[PDB]
């Protein structure tokens, strides 16, 4: 109650029996061994995940066949993914200004993208669940158990909050949901008007301090814009967007909670994980044998998979080949986090292998995560143009093979932080203290976020 | 031990306060007194309260100035309003299948009151916050302190759950928001395509016993739908509807905590209460003078006022003076409940009265709470008759004046239940065992919700 | 001195010939005797014939490719085709108002039958060309040649008017591009409004003496188009409706004269006769090795053949496999005209022969050719009830066999004349002599041309 | 007959009288003094006006209205007014082919005047009646009597064919309609496709030998209409153009046998010139009180009136005054011609005259007539340079003003002729014997007008 600051949930007082084959196939799955869980007691997991199997789902499953269908086009080379977000969502900071400021910079992106790829642009947000972190080390550097999000422990630097708390789980869902709702509303509402948000990034022109070198683009696209209503088009198509909701899938406990059986209505019924739209697999959870790479092989959503520096080309085909198995277009989308330094060389025989196959995977940049660097001021930090060279790198892979370089994903917000370095407002490693404010990964800033659309549209129009 | 589990709250930002100004009026206006509110301590409420001013809100500012322009359009004899939904929402029953079925019980009805109407229905669903009811003595049949619903206490009959849990704001609150990015998602997402709700309506004409009757309605229906395909007009706008929530405002400390200010780009900044789109205030706390009147006079959002039988035309005309002040059309609709046997002489000087004040408001039938009675077999029960009879009785009145009969409110819900007496299915005073429900006032079941839809197409009609 | 004035042409530019493959083939086919041609001299023909072939076309390739694909939809039982307009149009009626008043009335037909078959109607008026006719005798009632449209001769009763003038091939050619100029400025400008072609109906309905008999479904209508108002579909798609041209195929020196060849960038580029969108061959030039037959063979346009009591199922076959030999669903219709009392009979192993060669016509019923007779008055006219009672026997026949009842194609204009008895004005023989204005066969005036649709409206709905 | 080369044509056997007010208005208008009127027979001139008052209109009212809608939009700085086509349409010329490379080569034009404007573009084609023109002197340099386009008399060089003969009437109207016709055929089609359009001008670029110079401008259009589409509104509406009807009201005979009365559906009737959507007034015809003048103010067409360098402030004012009397912007167009040498001087005071007054009439330069001269090798010409020129003239005054440069006014062709001097293709007096086939003055070729658009909408752009 109110004098504990904690809300009461009944358990007991009821779950339709799933078919037998997919049950059979869901434990065979989660059987399988699985990294970088919490350690909490299965019983306490147990009654949580009891809870979450009877709320409303965060997205329901013609959302998730409309997603797929868009990434289809994606994977055919006729459309561009954009996915972005907080690194880790917190608890604390799940507010209507940051919520609505995320979704603007991804909207912002999105309007600069759209334009310089002249396709559609799916646009998939970190959100609504991104609460879970791995870790390579259980302790950190003040001896502390690690912090591994707000799913399942507390950022706070004291032992008593990094303890594993499973009540956590059915607190994730409620920080989604909510969330959820206010982007559903958002986009449908005023705040992914076309014009609205093309006005936001006139202002930038106007006031980055780079902005001449943007302004030409800028007014492209205004004349763009323009040309619609002159042509006497400017309809409804342009007064709203779709922003899908996007997390890794960690914890198994939470996902496999979230389950549910479509209606068949559309074909026979499968299992969709609603607490998001599309998730992914991280780099170390992707044991091909593992209970990560299995569980997302039994549900419907579209997924991705983290490939990093030491992926092989056969690897990669032996992940399509398990995550893509039936040859859907969009279904796979392969995440490539190799560094800058590193992608020009290690990305080509990947491709290649898997373009082999047949299979159309969505090819898609994760700049960021491969070009971490620790500041002499001691803040994990990466340079723009590291991160804006990775994106150099991969588009130059595709264009020399001829296959589609299918989008981006990027760890941004619509906050003035001042996390990566660089950028046209030159942020410093004195500059970092200022504000500081990720709680895991540094995030490009709503200014560096729109640069990098800018300079990103420049590498679509070639 | 026992079968609840403790989910922790707390994690407060600081967002900043309202403005002073806004706050001195809201304060002077809550200084009023309140009647049927909580006993639960202030200091308990506070830090609830506390907790609610920085959430996410249920809705947004620019999806209530829609409403209100589409609520302008019923006022103006442009329109029809339907609401309906559960008497009383639980927490237990705030249920994937529960919701989705409220949601189409309501869009059944709408389809066919669109037809018989002619003219836009605006669908709002009591839903995502009704959570909260007066009651009359303040001990129950059983000994105990009544249940006031689930965001003040337990419906079951022991003590412990009857106490006043300010928690229960903060849970009633995550409910709230997760029904609501449900009824979003339904809506947007396919249940709400036009084509797919009729085919549920054709279903129940082939299968009602008193199918025969409305047959030709629904065939006629149905050659109106595919009219629309054969005039080959664009069929977006027949694929998702638009599905508004409302519930009682009651508990003035969740109302007031869930208030927002506008951006400064939609005219201006003002207040709107964010835990719902309309609001209404009931018969036992509409005192002219107290703070329910006074809360509804601040806020910017559509409202409604519960009219019984003891209202007099001269305190109509005073809440239509304290709010609708600036003369806006839809701003307030006037819910008429008088019982069917006294809606025909009690209703007519009471419009006279408040039309020949110049101000345009929604004149809405609620023919269920008038015409409540006990089963012999002991149940809270209505008769689905007298229930028709006010409906007819209330368009009489309006045809008689020459004014817009506007809208419908009844409770209603999409399950099978047997909470009121009579409709095509005969049900009986016994049949009352089998699945009475309700948590509060009987409701009509599904088929006799699409019924009453029909029965009131033709009263439109004619 | 007499009242008439010369106006000179000539004028030639040289516009290069069609290919010598495509002449190759046309010299061929029309080197086949020919039945009912004028008897001009032959080199002037060949001169008017020469003007003609440098002339803008009255419609272009891109229409009459989308005609053929309506035209495809309804062969496979999926839209229903109205065709109608005057008997023989002539030089002196073609006016802005008799042209308006005709597709006024195609158009009030069109509303209603498209309402009565849940499906679209494509829309096909007699007009724009329908200058030419056959005769049995080669000499009239007064001692004359006979009169054989304003194409070939003069409809006045002297020897000097009725000589086979082949300048009329040029009049013909002027009449017939500004009638469509105009009908297309009519359709694309507002005539064509489906509310302001309803509101005629509606009129109609108030005033004819069997209104109270249409009024039902009158109203009915009038619901179904305030439904998509209601439903706020985007409504541009009523405020125009395409009116396609058709005429019988008679006199060859034109059809051939009005050939052309559409550009490569429509699939290659192949013969169309331009003289029309769609035309047909009568009973008295289908002979099955004639030039009529060949000249539909060769070009792209949907044709249509009339099918009248002498007809064999062996025969109809063999105009089948001449004139669809790709098997191109409506590419070919057949329009049976066996008379009220025969239909029922004749018509059934006709349509199985032709169903069993795997080929989709369309069945079109022409009601009014096969039920005309001679008043006692001394007029040439086809009672009311004759027509309906043809149409009512075309549908039992379709019914009775699971095929398509694809359309009807009549004779009627929107003046108020008097030249078929019957209908609810009950024109008597007497009525005859007040407005026989046709100059060949009995028209269905304005008010028995809806009177009819109405009537079809029900038989589609049975 | 055929024989003489002629069509025959009743003129007896009628026409409502006009309200008593126009008869009277229309009568005082034709009774002022006209010039360059054609010298035949009063009482021919009076059976042919007789024919073409029962012919089927060119336009309809309702277009003329949706016209005047449109061109109100460009008079309040919101829309960009281009007309274009032949200086004199001939009959021998008006072929299929002509017709629709003229059509082309305004939509070509259009498509790059839409986007460097940034608003839509009314586009009014010299078309479908452009068949008269005034001369100065009566005896041309031959000694023949001045050829005065094909509805007055004949181009060839010989006496007989240069007698006015009042049976081109007729036949300026017969050609009229068929190109109309056309024109409606192809723009609904598919010839006014959007992105067909942009094709052609893709190739252009590709070809010119300027291509260079226009590829940055051509690529962004290209990217501008591909961003609708990745936008998802690549709708209908980029399927289809209006193009609208204009040329010079000269000869009096045939404007007001096109006269017509309104329904009077819509207001009351008033005379609509049905022979075009609008026309405009010469510089030999303006006389303040003639019969031109004076006929406009009756007519509710749109008009315009060709300002020379002899206006003055105050006679523009006047012209305003009496044309546009009710305030009504779009009515009126005044278009500049006044030389590339003069427009900077003589533009602004009548500019700031006519803004003074508080009447908005668009204004539209017509750099062409102000800027011809004689080659030495004895044709007359323009450069392409001087008309630029005059453009870039009228832009500078109306952005110095703060004005709207609404519009231009050109004679081109979509034909590769050799008429006027410069261009990419570098067009020089020895060229200009190639294909210089004009039947009046010289027009820019289809290079030469895509080429100006270009240099325009960089006006535009500023
Ligand atoms: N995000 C805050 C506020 C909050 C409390 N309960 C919630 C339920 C749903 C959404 C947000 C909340 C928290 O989790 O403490
Ligand atoms: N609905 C379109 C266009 C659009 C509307 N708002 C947007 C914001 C950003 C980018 C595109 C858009 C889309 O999502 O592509
Ligand atoms: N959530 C269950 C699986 C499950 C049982 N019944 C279901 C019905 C629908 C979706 C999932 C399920 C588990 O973790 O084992
Ligand atoms: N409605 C159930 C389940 C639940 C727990 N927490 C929630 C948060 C949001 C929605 C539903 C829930 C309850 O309130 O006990
Ligand atoms: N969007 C329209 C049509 C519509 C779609 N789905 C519906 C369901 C019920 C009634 C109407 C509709 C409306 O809300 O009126
Ligand atoms: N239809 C009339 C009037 C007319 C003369 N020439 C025309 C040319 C086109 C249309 C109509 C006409 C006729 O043919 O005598
Ligand atoms: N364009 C649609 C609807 C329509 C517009 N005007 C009409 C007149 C009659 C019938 C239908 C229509 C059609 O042709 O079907
Ligand atoms: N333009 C040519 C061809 C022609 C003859 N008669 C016509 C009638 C209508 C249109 C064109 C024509 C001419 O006038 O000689
Ligand atoms: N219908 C729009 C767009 C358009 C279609 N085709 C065109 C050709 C040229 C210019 C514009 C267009 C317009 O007329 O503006
Ligand atoms: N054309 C006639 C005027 C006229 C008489 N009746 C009309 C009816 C409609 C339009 C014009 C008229 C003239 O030249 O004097
Ligand atoms: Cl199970
Ligand atoms: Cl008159
Ligand atoms: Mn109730
Ligand atoms: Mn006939």
């Amino acid at each position: 109650g109110a004098m504990n600051w904690t809300v009461d949930i009944p358990i007991d007082q009821s779950l339709p029996p799933l078919p037998t084959d997919l049950r059979t196939r869901l434990d065979a799955a989660l059987a399988k061994p699985a990294a970088q869980q919490p350690t909490w007691p299965a019983d306490q997991a147990l009654a949580m995940r009891t809870v979450l199997e009877s709320v409303p789902p965060v997205t329901v499953p013609s959302e998730i066949v409309r997603l797929q269908e868009q990434l289809a086009q994606v994977a055919k080379g006729e459309a561009f993914l954009l996915q972005g977000g907080d690194c880790a969502e917190t608890f604390m900071d799940n507010t209507e200004p940051h919520i609505r400021g995320n979704v603007r910079a991804l909207l912002q992106m999105a309007v600069v993208l759209t334009y310089g790829a002249s396709m559609p642009v799916v646009k998939v947000a970190r959100i609504a669940g991104q609460y879970a972190k791995p870790r390579s080390a259980d302790i950190d550097a003040l001896g502390l158990r690690s912090y591994r999000g707000d799913m399942i422990n507390g950022f706070a630097p004291d032992a008593a909050a990094r303890e594993h708390d499973p009540s956590r789980l059915v607190r994730a869902y409620a920080n989604a949901s909510a969330a959820m709702n206010l982007v559903r509303a958002l986009t449908s509402s005023g705040l992914a008007s076309l014009h609205l948000v093309h006005d936001w990034n006139r202002e930038f022109v106007r006031t980055s301090p780079a902005g001449a070198r943007y302004e030409a683009l800028a007014t492209e696209i205004d004349r763009g814009l323009r040309f619609m209503s002159a042509c006497g088009v400017a309809d409804r198509n342009l007064q709203t967007a779709e922003i899908y909701a996007s997390h890794e899938a960690l914890v198994l406990d939470y996902e496999r909670a979230m389950l549910r059986l479509s209606d068949g209505d559309d074909g026979e019924p499968q299992l969709f994980d609603l607490s998001a739209h599309t998730v992914w697999i991280g780099e170390r959870t992707r044991q091909i044998d593992g209970a990560h790479i299995a569980f997302a092989q039994v549900i419907a959503n579209p997924v991705g998979v983290k490939l990093g520096p030491n992926m092989t080309p056969e690897l990669a085909v032996e992940y399509v080949e398990r995550l893509d198995p039936h040859n859907k277009p969009g279904r796979l989308t392969l995440v490539s986090r190799m560094g800058n330094h590193k992608v020009r060389d290690l990305l080509p025989p990947i491709v290649e292998k898997v373009q082999a196959t047949g299979h159309q995977v969505i090819w898609q940049c994760d700049p960021m995560h491969g070009n971490t660097h620790e500041s002499s001021t001691g803040f994990k930090t990466r340079h723009f143009d590291r991160i804006v060279d990775e994106v150099q790198g991969f588009f130059e892979v595709h264009r020399a093979l001829g296959t589609h370089p299918g989008g981006i994903h990027v760890e941004i917000t619509g906050e003035n932080v001042t996390e990566c370095l660089g950028g046209a407002q030159d942020i410093s490693e004195t500059d970092l203290a200022g504000r500081y404010e990720t709680a895991c990964d540094p995030r490009l800033n709503t200014q560096q976020s729109l640069e990098l659309a800018f300079l990103v549209a420049e590498m679509l129009r070639d």
